[PDB]
């Protein structure tokens, strides 16, 4: 019995009334094709907030010319069903023209945090992310917004935006939800051929390896990177786009580990470009 | 009787509590050194909203190295008194470091609307304006935000930012409040020498001239501009920086008038740089 709100105007009118009353709002922004990674955040919100809102919007601004915008899975009826069973109050599913009624007269761009890793590999991608997340925060006016550590760089950037723009929103980061074999859940996994689906499991395996090496005491980035790379290269035939060690959330490449870092991966299959990571350390 | 709130943290805390209690909020952003122009907006807000918040913050981001940042009038005690007399609830007076704790990680820049008139003469100025207003809107969470048409280009840009970012804020623009002789009120008038003060009255008089020419049927921008310019040059010794006719709020230069426009002026005195304008026309 989850309500489907289709326009920005109706969504905002609902939230303004809720905000001016004492009702706490939980928000989970998504691009649809929901999986248990998304649902885990929804369940969290439903057990903590008065109302939980889930947005389903494939944001064109965060897709590059040669990426998968046209093939991105779109299944609102199912998403709506999956959300209903969790107990979420509303699913916000706006039209593209409603979100972007015309040429933007103001532009938002990410600084240094987007000059490395995914930001360097997908130029402008995060500018598109912060643009739509900023709008969604103003449309839904949540007290708590949930994001997955699956997109670690994204998380750090959204946090920076919340700080820089003074959004009265507390960001909650959830750990990576994985399939039974370890594969990090992602709507894009549907792009995987029955073969790639098997090879793709090695991203997580390689991270388990990285974790064990770190656990035993290894702190030289190059040693971990080489072991992880060597492993992947002997278990997958796809092209490995990235195997890096950066401080987190600062995003400064580390050669020797003495603080909190995240070991991230990027692998390009036929059409599915998957990513995974592990955030570890204290400082 | 007005409370002086000195930190972002406390201001947000108060605002959150206000929202929870169904409090409607009116907001008047200013750079201090208040005059009746500002007070007119405060009065309007006090008569409509449950609480009225007036921010006093000389935003360093909207001042260039060559401008008057160091001389800008600062008199919080005086501002607090004037605001108390009209019934404002709070004066938000933050530290520069509190608003900008460090290097921004996200950057906001105005598009085409800032490529002309004041935007061309003051590059970066409006980026500074939208940056701080965006922040203030998220800190104060107003239902209504008041701005003066004195800064007509600013007003159009703020409205555009409200649209693009989906801010649940209604912008209220007020007409230009003037001194008895016609001079538009401005905190920068304090920079005028006795001589320049009387000369400055001609900016408004030149606009009355422009209006009369328009009333009579003149639609050739060149004719109005030349008439206004020669009038100013024959009455004041200062440099006329700008006399222009652009569509409003579209801000497209008009050589021949067939719709709503605004005739704007910019005059540079020894220290004070004054502006004024009139908005006229149907569409
Ligand atoms: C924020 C968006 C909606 C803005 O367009 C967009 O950039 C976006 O990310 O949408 P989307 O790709 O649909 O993912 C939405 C949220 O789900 C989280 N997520 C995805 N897979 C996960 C997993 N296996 N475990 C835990 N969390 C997971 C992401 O970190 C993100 O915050
Ligand atoms: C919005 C700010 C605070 C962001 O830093 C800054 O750009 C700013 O504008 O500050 P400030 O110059 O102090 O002016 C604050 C508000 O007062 C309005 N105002 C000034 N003189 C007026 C007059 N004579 N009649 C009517 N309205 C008048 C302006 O248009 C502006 O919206």
């Amino acid at each position: 019995m989850t309500k489907l709100i289709t326009t920005v105007k109706e969504m905002q009118h609902i939230v303004k009334a809720a905000k001016r009353s004492g009702t706490t709002i939980g928000f989970i922004p998504t691009m649809g094709a929901l999986h248990d990674g998304h649902l885990t955040m929804v369940r969290e919100s439903v057990s903590t907030n008065d109302i939980t809102i889930v947005s389903v919007f494939v944001n064109p601004l965060q897709f590059g010319p040669n990426e998968d915008f046209d093939a991105y899975p779109r299944q609102i009826d199912k998403d709506l069903e999956l959300v209903s069973e969790v107990g979420a109050d509303i699913v916000f599913h706006p039209a593209v023209e409603d979100m972007y009624p015309g040429e933007l007269g103001i532009d938002v761009k990410v600084g240094p945090l987007a000059d490395v890793l995914e930001g360097a590999k997908r130029p402008g991608h995060f500018d598109g992310v912060v643009t739509v997340v900023n709008k969604l925060f103003n449309i839904v006016m949540p007290d708590y917004a949930y994001f997955g550590k699956k997109d670690a760089q994204q998380l750090a950037i959204v946090e920076q935006m919340v700080k820089d723009f003074n959004h009265a929103v507390e960001i909650i980061g959830i750990d990576i939800v994985r399939e039974a074999d370890g594969l990090a859940k992602s709507s894009r996994n549907v792009y995987l051929t029955e073969q790639e689906r098997q090879e793709a499991v090695h991203l997580s395996k390689s991270l388990l390896l990285a974790q064990a090496l770190y656990q035993d005491g290894e702190r030289q980035s190059k040693v971990i990177i080489d072991r992880v790379t060597e492993y992947l290269e002997s278990h997958i035939s796809e092209r490995i786009e990235e195997v890096a060690v950066y401080s987190y959330p600062q995003l400064v490449e580390q050669h020797e580990i003495t603080g909190r870092i995240f070991i991230s991966l990027a692998v390009k299959f036929s059409k599915a470009r998957l990513i995974d990571n592990i955030i570890i350390g204290a400082e």
